[PDB]
């Protein structure tokens, strides 16, 4: 309602913000927001745009575009009378004769809705839909455009019961406009409906046939925007309403196949999406088949680089990306049955004199690798050495997929005599790691990481050569690539294992690894993949990590505390402080688990002068069953490594371990069971008070059906470990637990765990020689499994097998040992004197 020197001061203000130089431009925009606080300001802004026609379009339009930003911040500050003025004005001038003004009017309505949120503009929708029937094109198109953006922004909210259900009238209204005379209008009509396909709104699904009918009718439209939208709708219709789309499938795929090759970039990429979406559906294998001979070449043709990407090298989602993505997933559907259609193409492609073609051939070779692996094997003897040659190709992009494609037959390559395929590959991929092109480094280092996962121990003779080129990469690698190098190094250690543990190698690897460790802030986003990397390296280097373990330990304990303190605050600050990422805790716990597991005794010094056990106790209670899981593992690891610092806590830990002995959480319970077992052996006779709390559950878990064998095995190991240090509490149970205990431990190898467990069964039997006599047939089979028992544990088995044959007689035992296989009977007779 304003005037008039102020209007002139705003007009001059609008003028100045359009000036040539940036000096005057970005000093006036200050005054534009010092008035911004006064809500009366916006009344001028809307006026200039919509009423003050005595001014040029650029000025007026800017005014509304200034007003837009005044909504995108302190709209909560917008008074009711001001908003009601803008709403009113915008909704009237919606179809202004001017293009730019109308565009400005539009975007203003949109933003007021999105922030309005949204029952706060009740008239909006029914008034827009009304203007859809307006006789003027401009008002109608402008209304339709506004509606489309409202759908795009607020589909789930229009669909939601929050604004009632306005779609129950918008949808069947939109469908009628599919028939409209204007190419632009039809476009909007379908674009709007498309939003409510996946969300499968009933307002639409109960008009599916009407929709599909209309959709078919628009398939042949010559305006690209319509065809784009029709395609998007059909693709989407795939996931949701296969039922009604089925008895058209062949017509559809003939349309889509044609439409994949459409002249318009956008239509093509949308149509191509159809093939990716279809592949995922069960009713695919038996539908496409007859189309593969025409689909495959079209798909392979799209996989070539676009002139644009070529120049932008030597986006997230190309035709080529989608085209290959589809091919990969198809190769998985059709397996070797796909080869006939692809194989004769590769012939012509992999040797083609234009590099852009060759590249795509190489990319094809890679995509089909998973599903067609078995059928490709006869050609790999020619193909593998050919690609190894291509790595030396002058075009960088030809080198890069070659790395990736080779990485995708990395399993077959190791399945051969190492000098013939693996060794050449290895050497060449190593040179490519230090390629001068970033894209090729990314590729080769990646591929090599992949290769290492498949090689493991087959790299051992090449270690000195791997490391040499791997550490040099440090003083070359950017960041995107550096991150992959951490992976390359991590995997290397994960492959060779203790083979890396040599003075010479540590001299090269650790210094620049610990150098990068230093210049990482606790907040730096590189710790993420570097903890994973040093976690691996520590494990492999075992005790040899000692001189470098100082800082990695303390920085981890920090993280564990950081995350817990973070979490605590979040329990009362879900407005102030943010929920922490608990995966950082989990890696730190695991890295700590591995430092204790690899440095054994030596960790004591670091465990002592830290709150490691405090935090650990807090971690064993965290709501997330991954944290409790990882931290129970650390408990066992610390019990084993330096029990001296743990002991003054066994009072607190045992209860939590007791209440955390729940089989529904497998990994959690496993590590809980395992911790207990590890503790009892260290506690000796002092472990007595804690027996009854955990024992009754462990016997229930061991006599439980459908239990992962490793949890069952660990329980059997743990139970035995208690009845070795405190046999008086565990031995009176033998009857109920002897059956699955023997059934479990007969399959585990003759390792320290097995000995510890059987030493304990023997002790329990010596004290309770009654519980076993009922099911002694199992005790034989459990003892029969031993290939290499220890001198004394031998004598322990005799004492039992003998004295408990003497307790039954010579003729009873004969009859007892009938059900014995030749390996078993002849074994117990050869080992223990029958």
């Amino acid at each position: 309602k304003p005037d008039e020197q102020g209007l002139q001061q705003i007009l001059q203000l609008l003028k100045e913000s359009q000036s040539p130089d940036t000096t005057i431009q970005r000093t006036v925009q200050q005054k534009l927001e010092q008035l911004n606080q006064y809500p009366d300001f916006n009344n001028y802004l809307i006026f200039v745009l919509t009423k003050l026609k005595s001014e040029d379009e650029p000025t007026r339009s800017l005014s509304g575009l200034i007003l837009k930003n005044n909504v995108k911040a302190h709209f909560q500050n917008f008074p009711n009378g001001v908003t009601d003025f803008i709403k009113s004005e915008c909704l009237n001038n919606i179809g202004d004769s001017s293009p730019l003004i109308r565009a400005t009017v539009g975007i203003l309505i949109t933003t007021i809705a999105s922030k309005g949120e949204l029952q706060n503009w009740p008239d909006l929708l029914p008034k827009l839909c009304s203007l859809l029937d307006s006789e003027d094109y401009n008002t109608c198109e402008g209304a339709f455009g506004a509606l489309q953006k409202i759908c795009e922004d607020s589909a789930e909210i229009l669909d939601s019961d929050v604004l009632d259900r306005p779609l129950n009238i918008m949808i069947p209204k939109f469908l009628q406009f599919f028939k409209h005379s204007s190419p632009k209008i039809r476009s909007h009509a379908v674009a709007c409906v498309n939003q409510f396909i996946i969300s499968r709104t009933q307002a639409l699904m109960l008009h599916i046939d009407s929709f599909i009918e209309n959709l078919f009718a628009l398939a042949g439209d010559e305006e690209p925007e319509v065809r784009k939208n029709v395609c998007r709708a059909l693709v989407m219709l795939l996931e949701v309403r296969m039922d009604r789309l089925l008895p058209h499938m062949h017509n559809i795929v003939e349309y889509m196949l044609q439409r994949t090759q459409d002249q318009d970039e956008n239509v093509a990429l949308e149509a191509c999406e159809f093939w990716l979406t279809l592949a995922e559906q069960p009713i695919c294998k038996d539908v496409l088949v007859r189309h593969l001979p025409k689909l495959i070449p079209v798909l392979v043709n799209g996989m070539k680089y676009s002139d644009i990407d070529i120049i932008l090298l030597k986006s997230d989602w190309n035709l080529r990306k989608c085209s290959a993505a589809a091919l990969d997933v198809l190769a998985n559907v059709y397996r070797d049955e796909l080869l006939p259609h692809i194989l004769p193409l590769l012939k012509e492609l992999l040797f083609h004199h234009e590099w852009v073609v060759k590249e795509s051939g190489i990319l094809v070779l890679g995509a089909i690798a998973e599903g067609c692996m078995q059928g490709m094997i006869p050609y790999l003897p020619e193909l593998i050495p050919h690609l190894i040659q291509c790595l030396s190709d002058k075009k960088a992009l030809v080198r890069s997929i070659t790395c990736w494609t080779l990485s995708r037959y990395a399993h077959w390559v190791v399945s051969q005599p190492p000098d013939t395929y693996l060794k050449p590959l290895m050497t060449e991929l190593l040179k490519r790691i230090l390629d001068s092109n970033k894209r090729v480094q990314e590729a080769a280092c990646s591929a090599f990481a992949t290769l290492e996962e498949e090689a493991c121990t087959e790299l051992v003779p090449y270690l000195a050569y791997i490391l040499d080129t791997l550490v040099f990469a440090f003083s070359k690698y950017q960041h995107k690539n550096l991150l992959i190098l951490y992976d390359a190094i991590g995997t290397l250690a994960d492959s060779v294992g203790h083979h890396l543990n040599k003075p010479e190698y540590i001299q090269m690897l650790m210094p620049p690894l610990i150098q990068k460790w230093n210049m990482l802030k606790d907040e730096d986003k590189d710790l993420f993949p570097l903890l994973e990397c040093l976690s691996s390296v520590a494990t492999a280097l075992q005790s040899g990590f000692l001189p470098y373990c100082e800082p990695v330990y303390q920085r981890c304990v920090n993280l564990v505390q950081k995350t817990l303190a973070q979490a605590m605050l979040n329990n009362a600050q879900p407005d102030q402080y943010e929920a922490p990422d608990k995966d950082f805790m989990i890696v730190a716990l695991d890295l700590l688990s591995g430092l204790a597991e690899g440095l054994g005794g030596n960790i004591e010094q670091l465990v002592a002068r830290s709150n490691i056990l405090t935090l650990m106790y807090q971690c064993m209670q965290d709501k997330m069953p991954e944290v409790r899981q990882s931290s129970f593992a650390l408990l066992g690891d610390l019990t084993k490594a330096c029990f001296q610092h743990v002991k003054p806590c066994i009072a607190d830990f045992m209860p939590i371990l007791g209440t955390n002995l729940n089989p529904e959480f497998i990994s959690v319970c496993n590590n809980a069971t395992w911790a207990i077992g590890e503790i009892s052996i260290q506690m000796g006779i002092e472990m007595q008070p804690y027996i009854p709390m955990v024992l009754h559950q462990l016997v229930e878990i061991i006599n439980r059906p459908n239990t992962p064998k490793t949890l069952l095995e660990n329980t059997a190991i743990t139970i035995g470990r208690l009845g070795y240090v405190c046999p008086q509490e565990v031995a009176p149970m033998l009857q109920q637990f002897i059956r699955p205990w023997c059934t479990s431990l007969r399959n585990i190898r003759d390792n320290e765990e097995k000995d510890s467990a059987f030493r304990g069964i023997c002790t329990m039997i010596s004290v309770n020689p009654s519980g076993v006599i009922q099911d002694f047939i199992f005790f034989c089979d459990a003892v029969a499994s031993w290939i290499n028992p220890k001198d004394d544990l031998r004598d322990m088995f005799c004492k039992i097998l003998h004295g408990f044959k003497n307790q039954v007689g010579d003729e009873n035992w004969r009859r007892f040992s009938d059900q014995f296989p030749l390996p078993l009977k002849e074994r117990l007779a050869a080992f223990y004197g029958v």
